[PDB]
């Protein structure tokens, strides 16, 4: 076909999820695990162990065999996803308002460490897991980097658009692009597989976040990261040229500034740049069912 | 004893796998307190342990810094959740960077014992279990911290509960540290669960007798941390003024304090610290007789004195 990707995600999320009750299930101390599973059971895209079945899928091994990764790697993401919420401070209601930031911090630790459990469960060959294991902890070190970076961009007034860039690839693309590429680690397949599988993943991050930031201005509100003063590609195209907006502290005037500019287009032209480079990388790979789907997806990330 | 000269090692493997790094601000809180300098008790066991299966303990340093690494991060979200300003000599990471920045030092350092444990030279099949245990260990001292801190709004916890938090709190971390290299060199069930029971039983010694050493002052009692003298003493019912507190006088603290002793509690923990640090030895047994293997005997003794 060609435009069933939805239809695929959902039909692979809905695994994901199923092997998540599975896996991860509420346990004693009851108040730990209920700020544990918060974020799991209010659901998620799953678009990263999706990522991973599809991945492993289009390597032409039993993605069922993947399943291990592909939910460590969504328990990474939920790990980050609480530990996040503590530094953003601001639903469904986040884990630190509902139980605190103790349990809160304590929530993330719990899932991070049962990521690498469930990775180490893997039906795999032990050297593939001990590399997959080596390679999921750097890029976890990558995410607190790209959090950190995140988060210096909130204090700083001029922020480059390569600075920002090299941030979304560690806090956005670094995950995506091992949720990919942790399928060839696992199964033995070569460096320039992984790399290919890799790179797909996080040009694929890096474009959907700047889409993300995108459908701000293209339940919440017209223009939220505006006023909240957030850097995007965007906002830093614009500033990159002089154009300095009259919101930041939290309208309609702005925006039309941002297109006017070129800005809008500038990131939308990065976006799909980034998108294209990640479909030349699965070039590498066999022609399949599984590999179209991968190509769909990321246009599906840059197209919804 | 010999342990400043594995001390040594430690930190010169430290050094060499726990650099400094991009963004300066994350790693200059992540290595606070390595640099700080703790006593590097766990990665000793490990090394210990490792010369006492007989093995080339060198081959067993990424395990112990791996597991320095999950303690130096536990410290890191610890001090966030005790709001201390300060541990030991050195101000608390919370305080010199803020707390999402502790968040993300201690999130660092736990990926990071991750990807130092997976270094090690051991079949990949033994780093892979090793990998499991020590992440089913984290999951447990998460499981701790949480029991402790409900604790401390709880009104009565008894013995067992607070044994049990313990055990995971601080225990099985120890446990993992002599057990890891039974893990990582394919020593028999025996063996490991060998290793274990003893550095589970010398954490909780050890534990205990850290809470001892308070009433060696005061602050255990006007913080409210419920030790285990504390709950002999009030399963004895003694009536206990300055418990809650944090701020008091001397003479009423040391009332208190006064009580502790003379109520069978203090030295209830002394001698219930005693029986666990024999049990270590006991278990220890199953290992054949060693300079090393006494090694690890005197220095579950070292966790009583102090």
């Amino acid at each position: 076909h060609g435009s069933m990707i939805s239809e695929i995600i959902k039909d692979r999320a809905k695994l994901v999820n199923e092997k998540i009750e599975e896996l991860l299930k509420e346990q004693e101390p009851e108040g730990l695990y209920r700020a544990a599973r918060h974020y799991l059971k209010a659901g998620g895209k799953r678009l990263r162990p999706v990522i991973t079945l599809l991945s492993a899928e289009a390597l032409g091994e039993d993605y069922r065999k993947a399943i291990h990764a592909a939910i460590a790697i969504e328990t990474v993401h939920n790990f980050t996803l609480v530990h996040d919420d503590i530094m953003d401070e601001d639903g469904v209601k986040t884990v630190h308002t509902l139980f605190g930031i103790p349990t809160a911090i304590l929530a993330g630790d719990t899932l991070y460490a049962e990521a690498f459990e469930i990775l180490s469960m893997s039906d795999a060959p032990p050297e593939n897991i001990v590399r997959a294991v080596s390679k999921l902890a750097r890029v976890c070190v990558e995410i607190c980097e790209g959090q950190f970076m995140d988060m210096s961009f909130e204090e700083r007034d001029s922020v480059g658009e390569s600075e920002y860039l090299e941030m979304v690839r560690k806090k956005t693309g670094v995950l995506i692009g091992i949720s990919a590429s942790i399928p060839a680690v696992l199964f033995g397949k070569d460096e320039s597989v992984e790399k290919a599988l890799w790179n797909y993943g996080i040009y694929s991050g890096i474009g959907f976040q700047i889409h993300d930031d995108l459908l701000d201005i293209s339940g919440k509100d017209w223009g939220s990261d505006i006023l909240e003063g957030k850097k995007t590609l965007i906002v830093i195209k614009a500033f990159e040229e002089g154009i300095e907006l009259e919101t930041f502290g939290k309208l309609e005037r702005d925006i039309k500034k941002l297109f006017d500019c070129g800005a809008v287009d500038y990131a939308r032209e990065r976006a799909r740049e980034y998108i294209e480079m990640a479909k030349k990388n699965l070039e590498v790979i066999d022609e399949s069912p599984s590999r179209n789907y991968l190509v769909e997806l990321a246009d599906y990330l840059i197209e919804r």
